[PDB]
């Protein structure tokens, strides 16, 4: 039974055939427990398990340095060579990385818990039922219960399933939908049904939700919908079924992987077929065997160098220290791709309540009648000074300090305040300042009956928490507390049932005191007040009032108005149905209007300014409220995201007109609009949805478990710090101290990142470049191989490594909010910047290769040998008169390798200085401004230095000491890459900037 709440007690027992008495029968509990499930939430299946470590070696570009791993392990074994310990270290390395990056991957452990999970922390252990088969009360399974049980249930028990309410043995029956609906208020509940078959969960009167926990009171109901049919359960399939798309970045990063797996496949042919002369050889001259040894191990050598195997480890770790920055500024941030990708953040969906506002209500203006005669007719407003919950504050008319009390008018205006009120002070020691119990704006009256002090009480004898509720306590003494009508959606109003207490004190009987919607609540009235008279409710009058009322709800004050009426000679306690929640609309008319309150709830102190950076930094700013319209529009004029004089008719909407309006002309609204006001639950999820059909990186927010669905589908799922644990599992960032401004502040942060992360990225691929043509003109020619893939593993994780994670700490710009949103379709490298690093690349290929062969030509201790038989070094033994000179080991020397390491490691400690910033000179930006790339130069060199000194490492990499003589050489032709940066920005500032 899905509609059970507008159904009657009698039809929900007979849809499902059941007796309030005995309840249903074990051959029922079969029969329905077999037709409907068992009412639990399903565990979430299929998750992750090696099969996830398998998706780590899905990607092609993966599979590429995977099957280099196994070719190397094959030329490792079949060797002529006795290597000991230096053998399986080409193998080994190569896991050592497949297998580290695959752990970061793989890493969804600790940095992102399951939301589903932490929804079924809300269903209980055991419930309360009445079967057939006993006859007192007995509890069970909650995943026992079926649709159909007559379930019980009393205060502090928490709701097993979605109960439709049959009787209240209790005086009143109360309800913490907290998770439900946000508002921590203990709604109460009826037996009587609710005409409305779509009616909003709020409306739902009869109805106890699960998840949901009693507050007060105790009653039986029958059970509607169970696991996933509830009201949770259907909330819990929407977060199923939506899927989490991967960052605008990471989507890059993979289509990177697909660019680079071409290149590297290419290039392998392309050795190929430059070596087509082999085809016209000889058989009797060298072998296929020695031949396919260089060509493995050139293609396994061209992996590793194509590829920027150090890159993950390097973001992971930046990610790692700009989420503790993000923290520091109060932003939680969950998973660490969403630090980068929300620097991406086009629009921003955030509520009024709490997030724009600071929540403390207080009531700022009040005006009530003065006198009414014929077409003439005058009122008497006020202000009240105190923006808090705190006494401490006057009244004033005018400008002018005045006392309330010697207004008839105002005395019952703070009387209706007092009585017709849930909400009370309460000072705080431990902080040391008041503190409010129950709504926000039930309290802001109680505050301004203290302000008031309309019977004069004594005011200073009193102590601190003595005075807290004074006026207020002074005023329940004149008046008993009968009853209250409960506040409804429908009329919007509450009112409360007064007797006189045996003073004598001018009363008419009883009394009922109302309060609620101004526009409503003055319809309502036959009577005004004025001061003690009474006079018959005009139009020249009710045009008043209500003009007043659209001038601080339109005006600049952006008050919440609130009409303060009264009922002269309501109905007896007799005639009076106090359980029908409808008949509380008539029981509420013929009223005489007394006066009005008008509160403000204060705008962020940083918002005002916070809102005009999203302006310049080109995010759009959409505000969702409860507010009226009328209201809703002048509060976003205010805070700014409307300017005080400018069309807003289009770019505005309620819920109600939101639902009339067609599908296309929905997403058209959602395009241009930025104010949404009486929204309703399944709202922001759809308007997510036509935000991400014009491809923005949107930003909803949300606090209970009713916004889930919309966070999770959000690309940044902003959730609260004081929400429930099920928004703040479902959100990617959560705020700590729940402002507006400190999202932004995280999205600033997140574009910084986005300059440093990928300014990394382009030189740790630029390295990777140089280090391809390194090997494609050492294998082109034909000269004795210039590196070796062991060394290059080392250079890209530490010796570039290191420079470039320490690039993460480089400055920010001055003029990054005044940029728009980074495309999501924007790419890393692009014409200019393709060309620049591939020429800074270009050029380290033939440093490297130019200084192996700078040892075997023209060196200084080296063997002077020509070029045109150095090309064919691999014909050593064969061709002795042309080889005359020294040992065959000459050729597979150390020297010359070490030269092209050496100039590898030096060009790139100069090309992270390069790296410092995109197009500022060196000369602008000095390369001491970074003081943590410094030092992880000083330890990348002091590393380079040790691996060739240090014994057990040289014999590993191949590598031999270097003294003054050789090292000369390395900053001759490695340096220069300095001045050439140095050329090509300055191309781009001057003759590209335009
Ligand atoms: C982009 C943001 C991602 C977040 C985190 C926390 C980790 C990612 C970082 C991604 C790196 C991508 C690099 C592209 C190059 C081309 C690929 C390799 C060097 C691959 O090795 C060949 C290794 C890929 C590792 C990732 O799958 C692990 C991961 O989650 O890192
Ligand atoms: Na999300």
């Amino acid at each position: 039974m899905e509609a059970a709440h507008s159904k009657s007690t009698e039809e929900c027992l007979a849809y499902f055939g059941v007796s309030e008495t005995t309840g249903l029968t074990p051959d029922q509990v079969k029969r329905h427990l077999e037709k409907y499930g068992h009412n639990e939430l399903p565990a979430e299946e299929g998750k992750s398990l090696w099969e996830l470590v398998i998706e780590q070696f899905e990607d092609l570009l993966v599979r590429i340095l995977l099957l280099a791993a196994c070719i190397s392990f094959v030329l490792a074994w079949f060797e002529e060579g006795e290597e000991t310990i230096t053998a399986f270290v080409e193998p080994f390395v190569i896991l050592l990385i497949l297998i580290a990056n695959a752990i970061v991957g793989v890493w969804q452990e600790r940095n992102a818990e399951n939301a589903i999970e932490a929804l079924k922390e809300y269903e209980p252990e055991m419930g309360k039922v009445y079967r057939a088969d006993r006859k007192s009360v007995q509890r069970i399974k909650a995943r026992d219960i079926v649709p159909g049980d007559i379930v019980e249930v009393a205060v502090g028990d928490k709701v097993p399933a979605d109960i439709r309410i049959l009787s209240i043995k209790s005086t009143t029956l109360r309800v913490d939908q907290s998770i439900l609906t946000g508002e921590s208020v203990s709604v109460i509940k009826h037996t009587e049904p609710v005409p409305d078959p779509r009616a909003v969960n709020q409306d739902k009167k009869n109805m106890l939700f699960s998840g949901t926990n009693i507050a007060a009171g105790k009653a039986l109901g029958i059970v509607a919908t169970t696991g996933v049919s509830t009201e949770i359960g259907k909330i819990r399939d929407q977060m199923a079924a939506t899927e989490q798309d991967k960052t605008p970045l990471q989507q890059k990063l993979d289509e990177f992987g697909e660019q680079l797996s071409k290149v590297i496949s290419l290039i392998c042919v392309a050795v190929w077929l430059i070596n087509i002369g082999h085809f016209n050889d000889p058989v009797h001259g060298g072998s296929w065997i020695r031949g396919a040894i260089y060509y493995f191990k050139i293609a396994v050598a061209l992996a590793v160098a194509a590829i920027p195997e150090g890159l993950p480890a390097v973001i992971t770790t930046c990610l790692a220290l700009g989420t503790r920055r993000m923290a520091k500024k109060n932003a939680i941030v969950r998973s660490l791709p969403s630090v980068e990708t929300l620097g991406c953040t086009s629009v921003i969906c955030s509520d009024k309540t709490g997030t724009l506002t600071t929540n403390q209500m207080s009531v700022c203006k009040m005006f009530i009648i003065d006198k009414v005669d014929g077409d003439f007719c005058s009122l008497n407003e006020f202000s009240i000074t105190g923006s808090t919950y705190a006494p401490e504050g006057e009244v004033l008319k005018n400008d002018k300090p005045i006392r309330s009390g010697q207004f008839d008018g105002l005395v019952e205006l703070a009387t209706i305040c007092a009585l017709c009120n849930d909400s009370s002070l309460d000072f705080n020691e431990t902080k040391g300042v008041y503190e409010k119990v129950g709504e926000a704006t039930e309290t802001a009256l109680t505050t301004l009956v203290e302000k008031m002090n309309v019977f004069n009480t004594e005011v200073r004898n009193l102590s601190k928490v003595e005075r807290a509720n004074a006026c207020n306590s002074v005023i329940r003494q004149l008046m008993k507390k009968e009853f209250t009508l409960e506040f409804s959606r429908d009329r919007k109003s509450m009112s409360v049932y007064c007797s006189p207490a045996k003073s004598s004190r001018a009363a008419v009987g009883n009394k009922m005191f109302v309060k609620g919607a101004p526009e409503g609540v003055i319809d309502r009235c036959n009577y005004v007040r004025v001061g003690t008279t009474r006079v018959p409710m005009t139009g020249p009058v009710k045009e008043k009032i209500l003009s007043v009322i659209k001038e601080w709800g339109t005006g600049r004050d952006t008050l919440r108005c609130l009409a303060l009426a009264t009922r002269d000679t309501p109905p007896k306690r007799e005639e009076m149905v106090l359980d029908d929640s409808s008949r509380f609309m008539e029981y509420e008319t013929d009223l005489t209007f007394v006066g009005v309150v008008g509160m403000l709830d204060p705008p962020r102190k940083e918002v005002m300014g916070s809102i005009q950076l999203c302006r310049d930094a080109g995010i759009r700013v959409i505000m969702i409220t409860g507010d009226n319209k009328g209201t809703a529009i002048a509060i976003c004029r205010r805070i700014g995201i409307f300017g005080e004089n400018e069309e807003v008719a289009d770019r505005a909407y309620t819920g109600r007109e939101f639902d009339d309006l067609p599908l296309a002309e929905q997403r058209e609204a959602c395009r241009r609009a930025c104010c949404f006001a009486r929204v309703e639950p399944s709202h922001k999820s759809k308007i997510v949805e036509y935000l991400q059909s014009y491809d923005e990186i949107t930003a909803m927010t949300g606090d209970g478990v009713n916004d889930a669905p919309a966070l999770k589908k959000a690309e940044i799922g902003i959730a609260m710090g004081s929400g429930t644990a099920v928004a703040k599992t479902a959100s990617e960032m959560v705020l700590a101290d729940d402002n507006f401004s400190t999202i932004v502040a995280a999205v600033e942060e997140g574009r910084a990142i986005y300059n440093n992360m990928k300014q990394f990225i382009r030189y740790l691929i630029s390295s990777n470049v140089g280090e391809v043509v390194c090997i494609f003109l050492t294998a082109a020619l034909g000269l004795p191989e210039a590196l070796i893939p062991v060394q290059l593993l080392w250079v890209n994780l530490v010796t570039d490594g290191l420079p470039a994670t320490a690039l993460g700490f480089n400055p920010p710009d001055l003029d990054i909010m005044d940029r728009p949103p980074r495309s999501p379709k924007e790419p890393l490298i692009s014409g200019w910047l393709f060309f620049r690093y591939m020429a800074i690349g270009g050029y380290v290929g033939a440093a490297t290769v130019g200084a192996a062969a700078w040892w075997f030509m023209y060196a200084e201790d080296g063997p002077g040998v020509t070029y045109h038989q150095l090309t064919h070094f691999m014909q050593c033994t064969e061709d002795h008169p042309h080889f005359e000179g020294l040992d065959c080991e000459i050729f597979e020397a150390p020297e010359p390798m070490t030269m092209a390491l050496s100039v590898l490691v030096t060009i790139e400690m100069c090309n992270a200085l390069n790296s410092l910033s995109e197009n500022q000179s060196l000369m602008r930006m000095p390369p001491w401004v970074n003081i943590w790339l410094l030092g992880s130069i000083c330890l990348s060199m002091s590393l380079h230095f040790l691996i060739l000194y240090v014994d057990p490492l040289p014999m590993i990499f191949k590598l031999k000491a270097l003294d003054l003589t050789q090292w000369l050489m390395v900053l001759k032709i490695s340096l220069p890459v300095i001045g050439l940066d140095e050329i090509l920005k300055f191309i781009a500032r001057n003759y590209l900037e335009g």
